[PDB]
């Protein structure tokens, strides 16, 4: 009796300019984390992706590998710079890598599917006004089309956009992230552009009515926790409920934005870009919701820089982010969708996972029996999902090998590969093998 279907598809995670590489080969311009990583102090090191995993070079390794592990679905990014270097000009050699890299998933059995964007920029867009330049859901719109007509015979899974959260409030707000603005006004407006960008590539997605082909989006959510019963830590929950998840998941399956979280912001920044027309094409039917889930978040009443609400940390263990390992979220944001949200659509978790501080042993192997024991639990919360309904389709562990971890650099290792950064050598991690023994016996 298994407690994963035969249908349920185990698989593993990549972004573009976190494995990738070749930052300049075959036409690719910069995109605004290459930029970034050059601005002195905002990437941990000064670490860049300049060559990062050498995905592009050794891809046909890398599917090989997925393939021995017994990889089912493989979950990567598109670079935009790659496919319009400039504005308004394709480059046949960028589609080329996309099209040899699908052929070589297919032939291995393993199912591709494609987030359209995941934070790399190009430049070019950028220095028009990026995501504050209301003229980017064309662009946008423009790149998804070219990529549903050039790979949508082969790819049948998409993803609009990855966790939107990061790219607005992260970048613009807080700054941690490319471009690195502090403006809480541009942040509200570049979410509404990126959920604005997202409806235009559903709209083109619908209008091409491809066989058998699905489309979705990518959230970071968490769950939020008073530190206190009092009604200051419990509106502080709220409010910090509205910043990661609200803001976007009562757009997308609503048509509105949060009520209270629009006064709440237009107290301090303007909100004058909401409109019905907007919502309508935001709220569009998508396919598919993906879920990244790595840890929730305990406030307290008070005000540090941010918003009116301050986490703190309550104490137990946590990973190498600093992030603390808490399981059960998992599980309790899957039945909110389900009640709230997503009804009986199906669900996927895009990214789960944990960084630990790995070492190779003197035998060569990799003992992170930390991550064994972060991965277990979460499965097993995966499994209690299924069992008590959620419609659960797949499950992308973050990551399949070591990367860029954008501010962080390589700081941070979330593989279940380890990667060697000077010879670029690949190594098993003993979650890998766990992993791989998970997909054989299906069982937990
Ligand atoms: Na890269
Ligand atoms: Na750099
Ligand atoms: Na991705
Ligand atoms: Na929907």
């Amino acid at each position: 009796m298994k407690d994963f279907s035969k249908d349920f598809l185990f698989g593993v995670a990549t972004a573009s300019y976190q494995v990738e590489g070749a930052y300049n080969e075959d036409g690719r311009t910069m995109s605004i984390w290459d930029t970034f990583s050059r601005q002195d102090g905002k990437v941990y090191k000064s670490h860049n992706g300049d060559v990062a995993c050498d995905h592009y070079h050794l891809y046909k390794d890398d599917v090989k590998m997925m393939k021995d592990l017994g990889i089912e679905a493989y979950r990567f990014s598109i670079a935009w710079p790659r496919i319009f270097p400039a504005k308004g000009q394709y480059n046949p050699k960028g589609m080329d890598f996309y099209k040899r890299l699908t052929d070589e998933l297919l032939k291995n059995d393993i199912k591709p599917f494609a987030t359209i964007y995941h934070w790399d920029l190009p430049q070019w867009a950028d220095d028009l006004g990026g995501w504050l330049n209301r003229e980017i859901v064309e662009w946008y719109g423009e790149y998804a089309e070219k990529l549903f007509s050039e790979l949508g015979g082969y790819i049948k899974n998409w993803i609009t956009l990855n966790e939107p959260w990061c790219s607005s409030f992260l970048s613009y707000f807080i700054g941690e992230h490319a471009p690195g603005h502090k403006d809480l006004g541009e942040a509200l407006l570049v979410s509404h552009n990126l959920l604005l960008s997202h409806g235009k590539a559903v709209e083109i997605f619908r209008g091409l009515n491809l066989d058998d082909s699905k489309i979705g989006i990518t959230l970071n959510l968490n769950e939020v926790f008073p530190a206190s019963d009092s009604d200051d830590d419990k509106v502080a929950a709220q409010i910090a409920d509205g910043f990661q998840n609200r803001w976007f998941l009562d757009p997308l399956f609503k048509g509105k934005y949060p009520q209270d979280m629009v006064e709440y912001f237009g107290k301090y920044a303007k909100v004058d870009f909401i409109n019905d027309e907007d919502l309508k094409l935001i709220s569009q039917k998508l396919d598919f919701l993906g879920v990244n889930y790595y840890t929730r978040a305990v406030v307290q009443k008070g005000n540090d820089g941010l918003l009116d609400a301050v986490q703190i940390d309550p104490g137990n263990e946590r990973t190498e982010m600093g992030w603390e390992i808490y399981p059960e979220s998992l599980y309790n944001i899957l039945m909110r969708l389900k009640r709230e949200y997503t009804y009986d659509m199906p669900l996927y978790i895009t990214e789960n996972g944990a960084a630990f501080n790995d070492v190779v042993e003197d035998d060569g192997r990799v003992h992170d029996e930390k991550r064994v024991e972060f991965l277990k639990q979460h499965f097993k919360e995966a499994k209690r999902f299924l069992n008590d309904g959620g419609n659960l389709k797949g499950y992308f562990v973050w990551s399949l090998m070591d990367n860029f971890e954008w501010a962080h650099g390589y700081s941070k290792r979330f593989g279940i590969v380890y990667v060697d950064y000077e010879t670029e050598k690949r190594i098993l991690k003993d979650s890998a093998l766990w992993y791989k023994d998970l997909i054989s016996t299906r069982t937990i």
